[PDB]
């Protein structure tokens, strides 16, 4: 009973989280996941500021209201070569990664590891934070508050 959470650097408090390295987070689960990081789904304005500080990914994820990919450099296989906060318009499906926003993070690029899941609750799941440099932090708990997500 195990979940990997792959996390990025924070940029103006905004970071990306993948569950088990595959698109697998619902909108409800996304909010709960950010809450476990003492974070919220970013607003568009928060994401735009993060982008301006150097944030980009090649993965769709929830923010408040939309599913997006922040892009700095044009890449043909990431958001069809777009730059800026690319907004997903048309999709059949409901499960993505998520972005999260931590107000207490540093104001610009913070490429240190994440070493805590401070607001996880009691539960049976081994949850492992996996940093891009491979650094891991594990704890037993839960973060999902909606039954349909478990
Ligand atoms: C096109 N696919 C991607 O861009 C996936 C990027 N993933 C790849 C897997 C991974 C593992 C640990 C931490 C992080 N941030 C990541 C990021």
């Amino acid at each position: 009973n195990q979940i990997d959470l792959n996390v990025t650097c924070r940029y103006a408090g905004v970071f990306h989280v993948e569950k088990n390295g595959r698109y697998s987070i619902s909108r409800t689960e996304a909010a709960d996941l950010c809450q476990a990081f003492n974070s919220t789904l970013p607003t568009m304005d928060q994401m735009k500021l993060a982008l301006s500080k150097g944030f980009e990914t090649c993965r769709y994820g929830f923010i408040e209201g939309n599913v997006v990919i922040p892009r700095i450099h044009p890449n043909a296989i990431c958001a069809a070569n777009h730059t800026g906060v690319y907004i997903l318009v048309t999709s059949n499906t409901s499960h993505y990664d998520t972005y999260c926003f931590n107000a207490s993070a540093p104001p610009e690029e913070d490429c240190t590891s994440v070493t805590d899941l401070p607001n996880s609750f009691d539960g049976p799941v081994t949850i492992t934070i996996v940093n891009r440099d491979g650094t891991r932090y594990s704890k037993k708990g839960e973060y999902r508050t909606h039954q349909e997500d478990i």
